[PDB]
């Protein structure tokens, strides 16, 4: 350990640091103390950033692929150099257990490395257009042109890697961008910005501007932005789509992800239980694909329940700086009170707490319930905390229907060795991604990732983000 | 035309009323009457589309293909009927109407081919030790019920660019054609009704814009795909709610004639006259602005004035007619007013200029200021403007001097200039050695800036009408 | 059958002689006589193919498609003629002959679709400062004249897998069908002669192997694509010279029945009988070896013995015949000799076993030693061997215990076992939940080890029948 | 250079002997001595490769990438050592030796990128009712042990174009470098020996052609990939047996200068001189023939004569040297004999023309008859021929007037002419606005006609070093 968190941070306006004020206090989410103060961007700074992004469109578009790759490679190298600094910043400002903070910094590097690879292979097509006599002598050629200035909004819980899934493809694609990180967790994004400020990018290629939601209207409504890409809560995301105007909108939202445990899993129950506990309680359940609902075949239910109760009770809660901590604080006392209120309501309606259940401020222990009615808020809304619900099924198709019994559809997991059941799940689960033999909580950063129903609109993963951040431009050549 | 047409509700002909009168756009007389859908019928169609989602999703690729092949065969069989219906209800010259029916067949044939090759990917996910043992598999799943809205000017082929990919992708859909030209869509519906598609796979429902709110707002639709005016399309995007939105809109397309074109001027002029005046300029990629290098401007002008004056205006049923009626006297009046204002501000009519009701002759102007409505707004009529340039980059800048960006054309033999145009023209498509008005129905097609959001062409519409669904398999 | 057939030399029928007698493979009587091409005719065909290279290359994609579509339509109209000819000259049961004609049509249909989507790539080449300003563009150019050799058992469809992609790719070709079954190829040629292909686009020339050296050695062919026995194919590769060589050969295909299959044994047994005995085992992916988990062996054995005994042997013109004659008495003698040797070494015939001329009953043995010719060589007749395993990995190793590697089948519901089989089976294709005998005509298809070199299936044949041609453009 | 180098047998350095002397190609003195592999060592290497097939196949993609990344990092650290070794053993001017080390790194970097994206396809197989319920999944499986042979002139980068894709694809390989230039390959081997690759993943074995039969004939190799002279490559294809063969050979590359190039002549002349005389013309895409439009022939000739005469010849250790020694006096004598014959038949030397041992001046000739050896065979030395044309199609015909077809270059700004050249030049690659001598290491690269069979460039080499393995899954 060597402490590198600064007492103050600037924001980044058109690639350069501005120590405009110290008005945004960032707390340590475990101690509650102010850990650092960062510059808060007002609407004039946001407007200036957008104008600079417009001016950077042509210089960014003209940057050759290998230069964009070199920028991304510089980031990769510097993130590796500053690995412990990034991990500690994440631990402090998100209250994220240090082991898992280190894991997210590894993902940040992974995401930029995928972007570095994809930056030099944004290919096009030579299209046969001679499909009829009228088109004799015509040929098509395609390319992907950067869409223009992009507006990026990211959430508190994976602040490094979810910013990376917008920033890194934008650089690969050649788009200027303005990123607004979560005000509770801005420091990681500002370290990313400091690293980018070391590169030769054209001025206006990027701004990173902390701003509260109530001062952030221009990120959605300014017509100079050609894309809004938002990662955050469904309630916010769908509201911003309505206000976005002409720009393209990409939404990465939330859900109440389910895992199914099939009848053939007896011999690997310890593996299953370990992955269920990871998915339900990693980062205290503050994951957009955290396991919230667990559907277990009746033949295995009692044995799995005993094992999962024991595993859940074994998880260490406490200071996220402690490398033995698995369950750190929830992001605020108000979020803990929201979830504990839903838990109380489920219990009042007949549910039973079978592991955990103690809440002390933002310290919510890993908690497991059964007999939760499907009508309950704890069942149907996004828990976003260290609570999971255990339920029983007989017929695989009933398990699938109950996974789908939701407003949401981000990912689902199925522990099965049956080809028939895996195929049926792929056919029938209305989700962005179906995970076989692991929890829905799995993501690798090159894969297409996103939700359907109320959980999203579009996909991230570097290739898919590049597609959204570019416009195809066809050239038709006529030969006579 | 038949005396009356039904609408199609969940694959079924319903003779609900005869309330929508469709006029012959040349004679002005009522040519047919068709059933007008009310909100109850639209709601029932949407509910039926929801119930058809699973049966459509389960329809095998080769059966979706067979449905598309049946349409192709019947459109060939009914070619003259379709072309004459187009001629009547759109006032479209019969030669151009036949051209559109040929394209209707082309569009469905591309869809037939694409229906059986909606492939996915086996993705390497082992990019780090954490992901050892994981593999990805992808497929495209139908997005769900689709809402389709189409315009008056290509009533068969632009409906086809939504209907045919929806069938290939496995989506139920509800199509609202233009009230001025609904018969083509209703003949497409009649042919689809012959097939064994599951009930609720399709509805085709005439409705006026003021009775069509549910096509935009109903949350059971997962996609709205709109083809029509920019003013309407951007307004509907604001009201669509959660659904995906695809927009195919309009523009003021330009053609550049480079300094190396002197020996090809007769070809260039023929294509300019085609692009500016085909279907009386009622094309979303009609040539509206012509930028010509100063070195050959005067020769091109003489030839283009002569060509424009040679174009025959009159009854669209006459095969010799090139310029038929505009869609209404009010649209002709709108364009004539813009022309008058440009002349009042200093422009000069150098060919044509006579307007009589909806009969607007092929017209060419010079000295149109770039601030004029005739320059900047979508003319959608048989008027083109001619202007001069010296430097190629100035021509490119002036093409881009617009709210719009659908397609642009560049007549050049210079690799350097073609490459520069591809780099710099902010449009969906750049056409080299033909006008921007060229489209072949498999190509990616659409606009940027105020001209659109997304692409049509069968492959690209299938992408919008499906959701990727990843399956990650972990081996331990 | 007509009394005589011509051969086709540079698109035209030539009734050169009646020197090749084609027998009815069930009655033994001469059914027709066809013209036999000598080396002078083969040489002339090659020269004509060279002269047709440029006109074939300049044929637009939609014209190549139209040629293929004409074949599809005419094969449909001549369906019964084609099936009856195949039934007579191959002794193929009429139901399976009709099934092959359907495949012939489907193979040409896939080629028709692919003919208009032979796309290329726009490649980013700016991977370093040295390559700043360079871009790559690719296309596929026809490779040139192609030499095609096809076998007796699927004479229509295996010719189609060379002819149809050649037409889609723009290659002139010269096809030598099997002398035992040349008529189907000559009907295909007659249909092609109705199209307006440039003269020299195709020749179809019956010739015996000992008069066929030019098909391998002539340097004017740029590709030899051979479907036939491994002994011949590997020997032709050695003699081919500079040309590209594609080989589609044979094997001793295996099916594994996993421990989880008890509830679907009737399905498994039905597919095993189909794969082992369809066309009397005269299939390059016929089931020859059946490995069954010990826990299910006795139940499957009883069901498979009963199923095998139920198969009707006899006249292939009878639609109830499943087991028709083998292609000749000499081939029946070959297989009967291997069967006798296996029994002498301890094997047991548990169903069938009677041989009378070319009429070889559907036959099942157990206790066949892995050293036996019946185990290790290509049976190509209505014999299958049944063996037992305990460990899934042992089953996989025993599938691989072979010179060959075309396809293998695994009946399993285990993801773990399906994945392991995909990892470990050294074959071109692994079929899960069906026999190795399955093929659909768009899929990549071929062998590794001694079973082949390269892949057919339309897309993959087009790749072999074309050369990529890169255009690098430098901007500075 | 070190005093001695070992060879690498199954990943390990073996100082077996010092029997292969490597000379400094400028001084002629022995610069180092390396271990020469005999048949026993080659056979041991092949057996070890066979044993490494399964461990190499099971290496996860990210581990193969890490191996490649280790190579990139160490090549950067050892950049000067690699460049000096190449300068000495090939006589390659130090500036250009440094350039080839940069290419070595670039080639491994492309391979590192491609190693983690060897994706497959999820194929729709439901193209007919018979195939209802079937789906296809593909993967690329390493082909097995690969035999690699590389030439003297780009010994680092051409070894890299085999070694790096083999590692990305998961194939064990045995590489035989050119005996005249083995040190660079042995440094690559030393770096690979630092990685944790399974034993038998690689061997690098110097051996003379007369002791190298097993590299072509041993049946345990599944692929021979040969880069070298056409006379050798086509001969090895005849002897290869069943294995797949890939050939990267030579040619007599041409550059066309079109009529529109007057304002660019200094750029054109600089690139022509570079392409003709880089590494003293010892390049498989060196410019040998220069076709110039009559309208600017005299001006180009004057400029190219002056540029050619300005090139500095001498010690390749001097950074100012561009024309170093040819690889041997025997090769110099070969080319000077062809030059003498051309002059005796009427050609004129207009620049250079003098030869002193292996020091052959940059030399330009006119009036070389198309029949001459200097015109038609591969010069592989610092000689270029200048000729005149009036019609672009005639220039294209004359480029094609050759046994060869690797790459051609065309300096033109005409879209029409660039398209015609892409249509008509029978070469692997057409370069627009640069010489045929351009290559970037990700692009598809290779020859047609006598110049090659197949393509290198990382993606394309991976395709040849893998077999597709289809998994068909049936759902009922
Ligand atoms: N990008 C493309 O592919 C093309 C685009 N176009 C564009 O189409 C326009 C010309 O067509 P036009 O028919 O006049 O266009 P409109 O925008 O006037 O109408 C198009 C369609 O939208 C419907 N519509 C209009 N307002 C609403 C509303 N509030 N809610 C629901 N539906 C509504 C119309 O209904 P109704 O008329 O029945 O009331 C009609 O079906 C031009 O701008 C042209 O560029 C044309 C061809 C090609
Ligand atoms: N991979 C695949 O797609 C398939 C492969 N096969 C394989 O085909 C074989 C059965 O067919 P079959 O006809 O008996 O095979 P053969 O190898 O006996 O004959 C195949 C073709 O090759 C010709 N031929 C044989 N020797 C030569 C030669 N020296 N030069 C030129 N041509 C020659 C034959 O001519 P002719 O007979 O006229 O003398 C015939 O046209 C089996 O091994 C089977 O596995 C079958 C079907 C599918
Ligand atoms: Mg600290």
């Amino acid at each position: 350990h060597h402490h590198m968190l600064k007492d103050t941070y600037p924001y980044y306006l058109a690639n350069e640091a501005v120590y405009a004020n110290t008005d945004l206090e960032v707390t340590d989410k475990f101690s509650g103390k102010v850990a650092t103060r960062v510059a808060l961007a007002d609407a004039q700074a946001i407007d200036a950033a957008i104008g600079a992004a417009v001016d950077a469109v042509k210089p960014m578009r003209e940057l050759p692929a290998y230069r964009r790759q070199a920028v991304l490679d510089h980031c990769v190298a510097r993130f590796r150099e500053r690995f412990d600094e990034l991990a500690e910043a994440l631990c402090i400002e998100a209250g994220k257990p240090i082991n898992d903070s280190r894991g997210e910094v590894t993902r940040l590097i992974d995401t930029f490395r995928v972007a570095s690879e994809e930056a030099v292979r944004i290919d096009g097509e030579v299209l046969n257009l001679e499909i009829s006599a009228r088109a004799q002598g015509y040929t098509g050629y395609t390319r992907r042109v950067p869409i223009g200035p992009c507006s990026f909004i990211s959430p508190f819980n994976f602040p490094l890697n979810l910013a990376a899934h917008k920033v890194a493809p934008a650089l690969a694609a050649g788009c200027p961008f303005v990123l607004k990180p979560a005000s509770r967790t801005p420091v990681g994004a500002l370290i990313i910005a400091e690293v980018l400020a070391e590169t030769n990018l054209p001025k206006g290629a990027f701004s990173v501007l902390p701003a509260h939601r109530d001062g952030a209207d221009l990120f959605t409504t300014d017509e100079r932005f050609r894309l809004l890409s938002f990662t955050g809560s469904p309630a916010v995301g769908w509201a911003l789509k309505e206000k976005a105007g002409k720009k393209k909108v990409v939404l990465e939202l939330g859900g109440n992800a389910a895992a199914i445990v099939d009848a053939d899993q007896f011999e690997q129950l310890d593996y299953v239980v370990d992955r269920l506990a990871f998915g339900a309680y990693y980062q205290s359940g503050q994951s957009c694909i955290g396991v919230q609902r667990i559907l277990v075949h009746a033949s295995l239910y009692d044995t799995l329940r005993d094992k999962l109760v024991a595993k859940t009770r074994s998880l260490k809660m406490g200071d996220p700086k402690d490398p033995s901590t698995f369950v750190g604080p929830m992001i605020s006392e108000s979020e803990s009170r929201r979830l504990s209120g839903w838990m109380d309501a489920a219990v009042a309606a007949g549910a039973k707490i079978i592991a955990g259940g103690k809440v002390d401020g933002a310290m919510f222990e890993a908690t497991l319930l059964e007999d939760v009615g499907r009508e309950q808020d704890l069942y149907r809304k996004e828990a976003f905390g260290p609570v999971a619900i255990l339920e029983k099924f007989d017929r695989f198709d009933d398990a699938l229907a109950r996974v789908n019994d939701s407003d949401f559809g981000l990912q689902a997991g199925v522990f099965t060795d049956s080809l028939t059941h895996a195929q049926r799940a792929w056919d029938e689960l209305e989700v962005g991604g179906v995970v076989i033999n692991d929890v829905p909580s799995f993501r690798v950063d090159n894969m297409p990732y996103g939700g359907v129903k109320d959980s999203g609109l579009g996909r991230e993963g570097i290739r898919y983000a590049i597609e959204d951040m570019t416009e195809p431009r066809l050239m038709v050549v006529r030969r006579r």
